[PDB]
């Protein structure tokens, strides 16, 4: 039903060499932002995360995408916006440290607590917190967790994993990383198993390697971690035809989709930046990456295929959506790579949307988890870094600067970055918040306990 | 009570190692949003711009002087927030160029069209456009245009000035670069001699050094530009005791306030950046500038001396505060520079938000020109850039990087980044819009006709 307004057009409107027609506006807003404030219960929430898209990052797949006055159909269509902070804390000192991984922001909205670089679900003392998901599961709302990710990745593995390390992918990492949380050593145990344990009621992403590790104790000690999932009663899939033969996720019958050994596949194709690449090389021009495929399933294809499984609970639902690769891509300094992965979370987030101004009472937020390296620069400009020219949408070179890191990968930023919403509650994301408050704002939205 | 709510507190809640320790949120903001929201006429408009300060400026800014969970009294407090673009046109093709300069920019918001880097006050087609003070004096409202960079700069210029090239400081620059705007020429004159045309009410900042000049022709010819201003019935101050002496500004004694030769002083000083700079150098604590003075008033006593003088028209008035060396010393490659001139500016924006908190018609806008290059990075980075370490006031270490120029001056950069509002049709700045949308947003909340 319409009643809060989804922004239908921020392009710019004419000819943008022309008075007025570069203005993304067509007349006053207060009466439309009046119609976006609601305080009323969230029933669903769906939160879509582009790891490392900060402002510069919808910046740069926007004008390669879109065109420097195009419009984002998924991306800039919120119409309650702000931007947020998402230090994370030294682990000795408490005290804050100014850039975060994806680890320590990803604990931070899911738990409501600030932690140190690498602790996934847990605080600087290692306490473990409940997730937003695991809350949402015992208030008896379905929950989904989709990423373009491997799934033990620290993003996806934030709502369901409770590990000193974000590096205790399976049974062998945590043994020799999480001593602590190792299951022989009487702990949760890794990223994966504690993954089985939390149960969601969708899991989508990649990451299938680790799956082939076997527990070292307790009831499935000695089989594999896939071998673990079939015995717990999840329905496994592989491709696009096996997740779409899927006709109910819950309890009984959780789904676990594995799309890929480790990540899953860009959207798009091009070479890495170079020193000076833009004054010594021609401009690039993306291209689609083969690899993808009808038989691998696009994020906005797991988010509707998420959306229509988990809405079947009268309760409610809470579902996580991560375009992961625009961060991987940052860092390694390839913009055809960053920002196809941009244009894919754009597409995700665009089905979200159709899906919350038609159901009414669901609060989407779109955003990131940290800022990253990447630098829209003068074609001209002569930097020490790695550096790139783009023929864009509208016939133009861009010129794309990677400059923070001589070693092999581009490094995180601390800026802080736009938060975005529509829905029920979403006026808490307007103004300058913290990460942290994102976690409370889905909790008070959904009435959790 | 002020009806439209200022944000008084989103610093950190209390200790942030805890569970909620760090949310910036007391409650929910539907509220206190819809109080935000008015569509009467804006009486007043104060826009303050903090040249280059982007998103990583005012977080840099922020984790240094408040700390990381700190809050900008000013900056921070305005609570309808979106993201603009600012791209330039390429001056033969009329295509973007995505990285645009501080004329270009200023051109859009003060006329509505987009243009070629460097241009003020005119189209790619070299064709003169109103600017918003040109149109609100000529609607009786009084005019401040204050900048702590010299007046010719382009900032305060494209609001008084059309000339085909920034440069066009006097005539000398004027009759070389841009023939076709001397005076002795035909033109309308050099940025100065159009500035003392446009006459607004007050003119406060540096730049004192070209008035020195003499005109080619005209009535004045022979005169310097100086003697020229006093010939036409300006009211000349140099120092904060005669600045703060005047009574009143107006037509027959517009005031021109002249504080320095070239820029005014910055606020800190700290060593510029440096090759691994943050690994083979100590951290830093920035130091006041013991040659700041105190006979040259703050960019807070600039802006509180222009609102004390303007708003004796009962008429309203338009404003333009710059805080104009965040941008220069970013360029520099200096954090404490940089950091100082935000602070500065942070001072100013309270002042216009105290202001119109109690007047209760004044629309107050906050945001920048375009980004820049200073990036917030890991305390280990090894980048090939410059780089320092410095000792905010949490008492942690944060590093800066300057990675995209290897030339003298560091570079602007392309993100889209914050805009902020308060005051009668603040919600036309929420979401994304065009930095063209800001002109006909303050045209329209002022009503000009
Ligand atoms: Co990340
Ligand atoms: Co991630
Ligand atoms: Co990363
Ligand atoms: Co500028
Ligand atoms: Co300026
Ligand atoms: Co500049």
């Amino acid at each position: 039903t319409p009643e809060m307004p989804v922004l239908e057009n921020r392009a710019a409107q004419g000819d943008i060499t022309a008075p007025g027609g570069a203005r993304r506006l067509t007349g006053d807003q207060t009466a439309a932002l009046r119609d976006s404030l609601s305080d009323k219960p969230a029933k669903n929430i769906i939160l879509l995360i582009g790891d490392g898209m900060g402002d510069s990052e919808i910046t740069a797949a926007r004008n390669y995408a879109e065109g420097a006055g195009g419009f984002f159909k998924g991306i800039d269509a919120l119409p309650l916006t702000g931007q947020y902070t998402h230090y994370a804390l030294n682990k000795k000192t408490g005290k804050p440290d100014y850039v975060t991984d994806s680890a320590a922001s990803a604990t931070a909205w899911s738990t409501g607590v600030k932690t140190y670089n690498g602790a996934l679900g847990v605080d600087i003392h290692e306490k473990d917190h409940p997730t937003i998901l695991e809350m949402a599961k015992a208030a008896g709302l379905a929950t989904g967790n989709v990423s373009t990710a491997e799934l033990q990745d620290a993003t996806p593995a934030a709502l369901v994993a409770h590990v000193t390390s974000r590096k205790c992918y399976g049974p062998s990492a945590t043994s020799e990383k999480c001593p602590g949380n190792a299951l022989e050593k009487g702990g949760k145990g890794s990223i994966t198993e504690q993954l089985l344990n939390a149960r969601a009621d969708v899991t989508l992403g990649g990451g299938a390697k680790t799956f082939a590790e076997t527990a070292t104790a307790g009831e499935w000690q000695g089989k594999t971690l896939r071998e673990q999932a079939q015995a717990r009663g999840y329905q496994l899939v592989s491709d696009a035809a096996s997740l779409n033969s899927v006709t109910e996720a819950n309890q009984q019958k959780p789904l676990l989709g594995l799309f890929a050994d480790g990540n899953m596949p860009v959207r798009w194709l091009g070479p890495k930046a170079t020193y000076h690449g833009n004054i010594d090389k021609p401009a690039v021009t993306c291209t689609p990456n083969p690899q993808r495929n009808d038989s691998v399933p696009t994020l906005a294809q797991m988010t509707d295929k998420a959306i229509e499984l988990l809405s079947k609970n009268e309760k409610g639902f809470f579902l996580q959506v991560e375009g992961a690769s625009i961060d991987k891509q940052d860092h390694a300094a390839n913009p055809c790579g960053q920002i196809g992965e941009t244009v894919d979370l754009d597409e995700a987030v665009q089905r979200a949307l159709e899906f919350a101004k038609k159901e009414g009472n669901t609060l989407v937020i779109v955003t990131a988890d940290h800022a990253h390296a990447s630098q829209i620069v003068a074609p001209d400009t002569k930097a020490p870094g790695l550096t790139q020219a783009l023929n864009t949408k509208d016939g133009a070179v861009m010129v794309m600067s990677y400059g923070n890191s001589e070693e092999d990968s581009q490094e995180h930023t601390g800026s802080q970055l736009r938060i975005a919403a529509y829905g029920p509650h979403a006026a808490n994301v307007v103004g300058l918040t913290d990460q942290t408050d994102l976690f409370y704002t889905m909790k008070a939205a959904l009435g959790l306990k």
